[PDB]
């Protein structure tokens, strides 16, 4: 679903680690793919119209028009309203000819909750808040949306981000505890989501499997740096 995909983006917040590539569209791309993993055309699919598209570059301001969103069930519009789950493009600004692209996480009153990457710069996912009434003045398009591979490995992960949540399931929805930067722990299992996260897993004290996310995947490969080192 769209919620499962949104949850996966929410959980990127605070990694301080780039999804991608590291640019704004890499986050959009990854999110789209989570919703349309099997699309053949589109942003996540890596295939769009060369029609424009100029110089073989992406250009965030044109993403709504440069990819065949409709082919995969997405609607595209220059009119709102905002709603959770949309991908939203924004016009060019001072020193940014290509503009910007973001993800709407939530709509509460006039508050937009926006997930985005390379706003700053700050080449990693950030949550920010904006006013709808003010934000809509820069919106180009509103883009509205409609397994896993596993093995044993007995390794040790050393955390290289501020903290990672410990979960009872390898999806991003009940947090047992966290691991902080520098800490270490052993695992016996690896799970590679085709479109999601790499998880390592182990048996905790209580007798039950804990799960730990360790970085984003796209199309079954890592899609950004890892949240730690492995030995
Ligand atoms: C622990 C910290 N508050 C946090 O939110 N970390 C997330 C991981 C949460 C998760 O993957 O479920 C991260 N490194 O982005
Ligand atoms: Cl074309
Ligand atoms: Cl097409």
């Amino acid at each position: 679903t769209v919620n499962e995909a949104l949850n996966n983006v929410r959980a990127q917040v605070g990694s301080g680690v780039s999804v991608g590539n590291g640019e704004c569209y890499a986050l959009a791309s990854w999110y789209e793919r989570m919703i349309s993993p099997d699309a053949t055309v589109g942003l996540g699919a890596g295939v769009g119209w060369v029609s424009g598209a100029t110089g073989d570059t992406i250009s965030a301001k044109n993403i709504g028009s440069s990819y065949n969103w409709q082919a995969n069930g997405w609607t595209v519009s220059t009119s709102g309203p905002f709603q959770a789950g949309q991908i939203v493009t924004l016009g060019a600004t001072s020193g940014n000819p290509y503009g910007h692209v973001v993800i709407v996480e939530a709509v509460d009153g006039d508050r937009l909750t926006i997930l985005e990457q390379n706003y700053g710069g700050k080449r990693y996912p950030t949550r920010n808040y904006y006013s709808a009434a003010s934000y809509r003045q820069q919106v180009v398009h509103y883009i509205t949306p409609p397994g896993a591979r596993t093995y044993r490995e007995t390794g040790t992960m050393s955390v290289t981000v501020d903290a990672i949540n410990i979960r009872r399931a390898p999806n991003t929805s009940q947090i047992v505890a966290t691991y902080k930067r520098g800490e270490s722990f052993d695992y016996d299992t690896v799970i590679i989501d085709t479109n999601g996260y790499v998880w390592v897993s182990y048996i905790g004290s209580s007798g039950i499997r804990n799960y730990v996310a360790t970085g984003a995947t796209k199309d079954g490969k890592r899609y950004g740096d890892a949240w730690g080192t492995f030995k």
